[PDB]
């Protein structure tokens, strides 16, 4: 088998309170809080880009010898510093991996991290002593005061796709389904997201199920086969409509079980936001973490990108998958965050628009042990190494 | 066996001749015609973007079978339109590809349509039903008398990766290498490349020695193995002056032979221009169709990207790929196209900055059999489809 080995995530130091913001924008508390789901949201200093936030989430997971063995290093964002040089380039640099190895990055809005790692697998199928780094980084910037501003966060994942993995094979299952829909894009020039609120959530929920309906029909499977599904966040009562639409003829342990699993899926994305690539994946983290899978349990997954392509696989856990895994790490990587008013939320979100560094305002004194953006001179960015 | 089933490439109907521009640019003709080897740059016209370009590129080679067979649509671009919508979905859809594949992009610089082509083959290890369509399509745009202008090109390449492939093997020896370095990069925000002209002859050189020198230690080969040679074409004189860095410890057989297909490889390139993803595919047409290589034989091929990605694999040429290639429809797509004065030129190199359409001097009455940009509307982009 081929799968997830190891797999890590890391977001700002930041965040704010999800009930502040709503009365800063005149809408009760509980419109955020429980009808879009989300509860914190991840503001990011000009000191994390998306190499940074990046480069963190793989430091603690590779060791000196994944550095020897990486074949590729593949980045999958929508929210690229450069049109030609792939951030894959500055994080392999940044990490200190062997030369040898392709860097690239790969787009298609929030789908790109699937593409990614089923192609690490496919990859190594002929390659079985090396590894594969897939990074998803972004950060969902929708503007201040605009429609999408509420579902906003940044961070990223890092996996590492390995033979043998300890945590999850990927199974030979995926199918994916491409319908060209205008719910969401960024035309170069724009700062901010196009979005159409309405239809991308019905595109969304579309997207699911005739990715869904093509999978049960081509594996035989259905509902009653998984112990859990698991589903992009861009916020979590969106993963949760489209479970709902359809569940309605699962019987009742099925629909017991599913609901269940999501709510130890999305228990992370609701302190941090939607992260674009990294969504389902932070959401694989929540998932393993607060739930007690058995080895040998399988999770559905579902990815999905607007403009559109989704994608259904599944995946199988590994024994003693829970020994690696940092539940105490994640807790504590959230709750020491700082939380920020309305007023300072948007300061941070204006100053990162334009890059404009303050070393006070972002404290980088505090981050003497991760990576961190730190200037730009002559049009290249400078990073700060962990000390 | 597994490699290149199909493939083909569209360029713009305009160029400039180089000697003219050179006029124009106050330097002897000889400058660009020798000194970087290179006659006729395509200009693009506004209603030619990277998708319609894509698609043109592939409307010749899929099939009504081929389009229920595709599995994957991956396009290759530094010259991206959107920051999250792949360029890819909307060639899908252009092209009326089945709906359950995957559509995304790959980026870095130069040398994204390799890992497309390569991951497609290891993607089709176990799809022996399934083909994958993989798509180079950039504009090289370095601005009205910037260093780079000469080496100016804008077109797309277009591939069908396929088992028992009607054109070439794919070879089990991909070996790449990464090395972190500013020669070429363009930051979010700036129209044209941020180069350092000199730093990325040496970059490439060094790039290609490199990837060149593992790939030989790894498969017990030299050059003396090759039937040909081809290679990331930025210019003609760049691929010949990183040959010539190689091949001065060869017999005079190698060095006459290699040499020769240099020669072949860069015959269409000399009238185009640089193209970024798709100048090493482009070259590898020119090849395969201007020199008589025999079945059986090997090409090594060298693919780079700024920033910098390189890459050496090899290709066995299949029986009968010669009653596979369209010569006398490249000669054509070539010869036909019309000749543009310099201030004609940059007349079109300002209104493609822009996006500003003209029917009468883009000549879309002309362009029925093409698919082309017609319109932004509510800003999306429509196209004309092939009448
Ligand atoms: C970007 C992507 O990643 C793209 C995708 O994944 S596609 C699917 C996701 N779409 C997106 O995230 C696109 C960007 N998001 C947005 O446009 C918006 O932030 C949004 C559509 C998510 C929110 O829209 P909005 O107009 O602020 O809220 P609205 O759609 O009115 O409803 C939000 C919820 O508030 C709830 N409700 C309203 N007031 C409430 C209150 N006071 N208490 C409790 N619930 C309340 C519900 O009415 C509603 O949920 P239901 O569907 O269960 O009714
Ligand atoms: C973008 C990428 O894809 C990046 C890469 O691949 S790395 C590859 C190279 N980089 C690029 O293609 C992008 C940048 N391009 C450039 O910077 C420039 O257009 C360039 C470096 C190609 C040429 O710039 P320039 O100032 O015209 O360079 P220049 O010193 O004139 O070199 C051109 C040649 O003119 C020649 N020479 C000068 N006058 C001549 C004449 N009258 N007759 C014949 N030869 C002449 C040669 O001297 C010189 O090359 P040699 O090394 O063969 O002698």
């Amino acid at each position: 088998t081929i799968g997830i080995d190891k797999i890590n995530f890391y977001v700002p130091k930041y965040y704010v309170d999800m009930a502040k913001l709503a009365e800063a924008r005149q809408v009760d508390p509980n419109k955020f809080l429980i009808g879009i789901g989300q509860t914190e949201m991840a503001v990011s200093p000009v000191n994390q880009d998306i190499v940074s936030m990046g480069a963190n989430a793989a430091k603690d997971i590779i060791t000196d010898e994944d550095k020897k063995k990486i074949g590729m290093v593949i980045v999958a964002t929508e929210s690229a510093v450069d049109a030609a040089k792939a951030a894959a380039v500055q994080i392999h640099n940044l990490l200190g991996i062997q030369p040898f190895a392709r860097c690239f990055e790969m787009k298609e809005a929030c789908y790109a991290a699937t593409p990614a790692i089923q192609l690490a697998k496919d990859y190594l199928a002929t390659r079985p002593n090396e590894k594969v780094l897939v990074i998803a980084t972004d950060t969902a910037r929708y503007g201040l005061n605009s429609g999408g501003e509420p579902t906003q966060g940044a961070g990223a994942v890092a996996m590492v796709i390995a033979h043998n993995p300890s945590i999850l094979a990927l199974n030979e299952d995926a199918v994916a389904y491409t319908e060209d829909v205008y719910d969401f894009w960024r035309p170069t020039g724009h700062k901010y997201p196009l979005v159409d609120g309405a239809l991308s959530k019905d595109a969304y929920i579309r997207s699911f199920q005739q990715s869904w309906n093509e999978y049960a029909k081509r594996q035989g499977k259905s509902l009653a086969d998984f112990a859990s599904l698991c589903f992009h966040v861009p916020f979590t009562k969106m993963g949760k409509k489209a479970l709902e639409s359809i569940i309605d003829n699962a019987d009742e342990t099925t629909q017991e079980r599913l609901r269940s699993g999501y709510e130890d899926a999305v228990d992370y994305n609701r302190y941090v936001g939607n992260i674009y690539t990294g969504s389902l994946y932070l959401s694989l983290i929540s998932l393993l973490e607060n739930r007690d899978l058995q080895a040998g349990e399988t999770i559905g997954l579902f990815s999905y990108g607007s403009g559109s392509v989704v994608e259904f696989y599944s995946a199988t856990l590994v024994e003693g998958y829970k020994d690696h895994l940092d539940q105490a790490a994640h807790k504590a990587l959230l709750n020491n965050r700082t939380e920020v008013s309305v007023d300072a939320y948007e300061t941070f979100f204006k100053r990162f628009d334009d890059v404009e560094f303050d070393e006070e305002q972002d404290a980088v004194h505090e981050d003497r042990h991760i990576f961190y953006l730190s200037n730009i001179e002559n049009n290249v960015r400078e990073y700060h190494r962990p000390e």
